């Protein structure tokens, strides 16, 4: 009954799917590796859940977006794993991890042993019920982290067709959700307390473009307020959203985007933690030899900024997954592996927009380009200047070359003698580098 594998990746997300591609490249043998996931499907490109998955027509659907298509790689269907002798253990939640005995136990009591462990458990979605919010347990108050959550949302959009939606949260998930609900023909109201949307990255100037663009699209942006409770009917279904300011919004469906946290509960005490995640070295190895932490759960050395960091980027999930397998196989062969040198890269898409950010959002900012929301193809960016150098670069509506140019600016940190002249140059500055 108990199963044994040389390597076990715990989790079936983006990092797990990309670690498995790296294993096949490294020559993994039949029977050696297993991926244990609580989801009923093979690893897939998570960012698709708040994008094409929510389309009313010609939506993204599995098996279409299984990894590694999101980065231009080959689709890894369930057949890809079985045909390689990679054991895909689905619908299995590991409720107990004993690192000292190298044994994991599933919710059904089944046990599994490994020689090497890769922790790719990602993040769990924050819910309003965690806060103890009045009426937050009403039906049709939905979240979006996994494909079952996406399927519940796609069912609710269909059941509540042409109704009222309230989106709680002003991050990029709130933005992508509001845009999705609007392209599905809902009356949409977006609620968040910050003085502008995407507060952890957008400047007031960048936010103003997206707020105006969403307003033109019919989305009602309600900044400076917070959802404090909900009304429900006799079936327990949400009927309204109560706000801190006394306003009461009618709602047929509520979709919440209030963040996430690393899913490291199984390891508390057994591994060193820092900055919310499991601490790793430049090779994603934890304080326990042979136990690795990749993707969302990892607090790793961010080499170019000389500090430990934790990120929630799909690029980091893929790259960190490759780094760990290279470190594991390199130790088997005595081969040296260079340190993880990640350039922070984040992106978001909604409506006909699509932006990319590289580097670090620190220092003084300048906006450049065409930032008119009514333009047929808005193309505008922003630079962050710290210690007289470009530290961060943002671009909306860039071409693949223009996006590569701002990544090279954020990677090389070119000198800025004049911030006024840098704004004059604009996007031409990134191309002339
Ligand atoms: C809707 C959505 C949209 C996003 N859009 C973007 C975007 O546009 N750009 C971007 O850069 N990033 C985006 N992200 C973030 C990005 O997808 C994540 O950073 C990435 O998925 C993390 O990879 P991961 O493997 O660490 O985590 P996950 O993909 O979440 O993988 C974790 C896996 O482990 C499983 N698991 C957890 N605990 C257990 C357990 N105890 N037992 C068994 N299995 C377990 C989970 O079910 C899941 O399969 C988005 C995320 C979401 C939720
Ligand atoms: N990229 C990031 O900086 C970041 C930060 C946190 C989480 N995430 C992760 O990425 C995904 C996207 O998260 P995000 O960027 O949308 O989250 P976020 O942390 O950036 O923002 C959550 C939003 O919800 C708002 N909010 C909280 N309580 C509220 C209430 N009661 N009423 C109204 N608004 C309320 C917050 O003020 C904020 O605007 C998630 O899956 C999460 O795991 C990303």
């Amino acid at each position: 009954s108990e199963k044994h594998f040389k390597y076990v990746i715990l989790g079936g997300g983006v990092a797990a799917g990309y670690a498995a591609r790296e294993f096949a490249k490294q020559g993994v043998k039949p029977g050696e590796l297993a991926i244990i996931s609580k989801e009923a499907v093979a690893p897939y490109e998570r960012p698709a859940l708040s994008k094409g998955y929510l389309f009313p027509q010609n939506a993204a659907r599995l098996p279409g977006f299984h990894v590694c298509v999101g980065s231009g790689g080959e689709r890894q269907l369930p057949e890809w794993y079985s045909e390689k002798g990679i054991e895909l253990i689905l619908s299995t939640e590991i409720v107990k991890a004993d690192l000292s005995t190298k044994t994991l136990t599933s919710a059904a009591g089944a046990t599994f042993t490994y020689e090497i462990l890769i922790i790719a458990t990602g993040s769990s979605v924050i819910k309003l019920t965690d806060f103890g919010t009045q009426g937050a347990d009403s039906n049709n108050i939905l979240y979006l982290r996994e494909i079952d959550d996406a399927d519940k949302l796609v069912a609710a959009i269909q059941a509540k067709k042409g109704g009222k939606a309230v989106v709680v949260g002003g991050g990029y998930i709130g933005l992508e959700l509001s845009a999705a609900l609007k392209i599905n023909d809902f009356d949409v109201t977006m609620v968040f307390p910050e003085p502008w949307c995407m507060p952890r990255l957008f400047t007031a100037d960048i936010a103003a473009f997206y707020e105006a663009y969403y307003t033109n699209k019919g989305v009602k942006v309600l900044k400076g307020t917070l959802a404090v409770g909900f009304d429900a009917n006799a079936n327990g279904d949400v009927t309204a959203v109560k706000l801190k300011d006394g306003k009461v919004l009618e709602a047929d469906i509520v979709v919440v985007g209030v963040g996430g946290r690393p899913l490291t509960t199984l390891f508390k005490g057994q591994v060193a933690e820092e900055k919310g995640g499991i601490k790793t070295d430049a090779f994603f190895e934890t304080s326990v030899p042979g136990v690795y932490a990749i993707g969302d759960v990892a607090t790793f050395p961010l080499k170019m900024y000389n500090e430990l960091r934790r990120v929630e980027h799909v690029d980091h999930s893929r790259k960190s997954a490759e780094q760990a397998v290279k470190a594991i196989k390199g130790k088997e062969s005595g081969e040296s592996v260079p340190e993880y040198d990640y350039l922070p890269y984040f992106y978001s898409r909604s409506f006909d927009l699509g932006w990319q950010f590289y580097g670090d959002n620190v220092g003084e900012t300048i906006l450049f380009g065409d930032s008119d929301p009514t333009s047929s193809k808005p193309k505008f960016g922003s630079y962050w200047i710290k210690d007289g150098k470009v530290f961060g670069a943002f671009l909306e509506g860039g071409s693949p070359d223009e996006n590569n140019a701002i990544a090279k600016v954020a990677k090389t940190q070119p000198p800025v003698a004049s911030i006024e002249e840098l704004k004059k140059e604009g996007l031409q500055f990134a191309s002339k580098i």
